[PDB]
């Protein structure tokens, strides 16, 4: 109650218009398109219009306008598609009264009147915030009525990658729910990659979660080899390890994580050596998540190979000819998340991590069919990943509940919850 989407108020979109609007010039006006229905999908909006408003329906457009240096004239445009008792009934729209009164746009109009409702607004401001290269309908509108243009999406990044504590919150929600979830897993047995695959999504919507953040991997066995494997419909056999990246998303955002057990329930000495080493990159990586440390999200990675050449060197498979860390090590240490999964991918990697982001840490091992190697690490696909929130002097485990210790793992797989 009293919210306007899943663990954010009304008040806090507000606020967040009001602290984009303190960047911008007097007579400026920031228009964004959002995304329409893709025959038919559940629904994606255009996250910047989401972040600013949490409008979540098609055709629509919103046009934030500053007319003056004052931060109380500031006017926020809604073109939706209108109240139709006929149309509503066959595909419930909040209207034009909704919109204003449940999303609090100061003024607002039907969607058919573009042509005639945008260049009143274009007319009298001098900066035109919107990015001209995306693709929507009302982009493609918009766009052929501009043929100042400033760009406007990375701007709203940099707001988008510091996350208020309500959506923090939000945020463990689900991390929460989607770890309670692995647990669950952890516990039972699997024969084929798809039962988990539909066992997860089960636990993640009824725990509480809309929908998946992305499509899930779970892959069994070699399966694990190939970073972006999908399919999820293959055997799983005693001997191997399975490795599941499956999370859900709630209100728009959106939890990551990745875990890796063997199907048995119990590590052999082998996958014991293997799983530790990248839980070793993992846990001292995690470590590095205080903003007083200053580091960048590079600065992570570039330390994350450096930990990994280590655990190899442990392992006594570092100096294998051609397959150097980066071959076995072969993606990046994370990312930032929020409601896209791959968030904000226009802020710079460079810079100090910052209070109030949230970033992934899931380093990696992918043991090749070769020879060079022991014949117990082959084929053998390792990712360990949690969602880190980013705080001044420590960090918060988003995805805690989700165990990831061996002796945590082997408690869960053989005696349950
Ligand atoms: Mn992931
Ligand atoms: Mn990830």
């Amino acid at each position: 109650s009293g919210e306007l989407t899943p663990g954010i108020s009304a008040l806090e979109y507000y606020e967040r218009r009001i602290r984009l609007a303190e960047t911008l010039p007097p007579k400026s006006c920031v228009i964004l398109a959002g995304n329409d229905i893709q025959f038919f999908y559940p629904f994606q909006q255009e996250n910047d219009l989401f972040y600013l408003s949490g409008w979540n329906e098609p055709n629509s457009v919103m046009i934030l306008e500053k007319p003056t240096d004052s931060l109380s004239d500031t006017i926020f445009h809604m073109l939706v598609p209108p109240k139709d008792a006929f149309a509503e009934k066959w595909e419930f729209r909040s209207g034009v009264y909704g919109v204003q009164e449940i999303f609090n746009a100061d003024e607002s109009a039907s969607i058919n009147d573009l042509s005639k409702y945008l260049p009143k607004i274009i007319n009298r401001n001098e900066f035109i915030y919107f990015d001209m290269l995306s693709s929507s309908s009302n982009f493609k509108h918009i766009k052929s009525l501009l043929d100042t243009i400033k760009p406007i999406s990375k701007r709203i990044a940099e707001f988008r990658k510091i996350k208020s504590p309500q959506e923090l919150r939000i945020m463990r929600r689900a991390g929460q729910i989607s770890g309670r979830s692995f647990n669950q897993a952890f516990a039972k047995r699997f024969r084929n990659e798809r039962t988990l695959d539909s066992f997860l999504h089960y636990k993640f919507i009824s725990g509480g979660c809309d929908k998946d953040a992305y499509i899930p991997v779970v892959a069994t066995g070699s399966n694990s080899l190939c970073i972006h494997y999908t399919r999820n419909d293959d055997v799983m056999f005693d001997d191997e390890m399975v490795l599941v990246d499956a999370a859900g998303s709630l209100g728009g955002y959106c939890a990551d994580i990745s875990r890796t057990w063997p199907n048995s329930g119990k590590f052999t000495d082998a996958q014991r050596d293997l799983y530790e080493a990248v839980l070793n990159v993992q846990r001292d990586c995690i470590k590095l998540c205080k903003a007083s440390n200053n580091y960048s999200l590079h600065d992570i990675h570039e330390k994350s190979i450096t930990l990994m050449k280590q655990e190899l060197k442990n392992l006594g498979i570092d100096k294998v000819s051609g397959w150097n860390v980066e071959k076995l090590y072969p993606h990046y240490i994370g990312h930032n998340l929020g409601l896209d999964v791959h968030d904000v991918p226009k802020v710079s990697r460079y810079e100090p991590l910052k209070v109030g982001q949230v970033i992934t840490i899931e380093p990696g091992l992918y043991i090749p069919n070769e020879e060079s190697f022991p014949s117990y690490f082959r084929n053998v696909g390792i990712r360990i990943e949690d969602d880190i929130a980013i705080g001044e002097d420590t960090y918060t485990n988003l995805t805690v509940e989700a165990v990831k210790e061996i002796d945590d793992l082997e408690n869960v797989m053989q005696n349950g919850l």
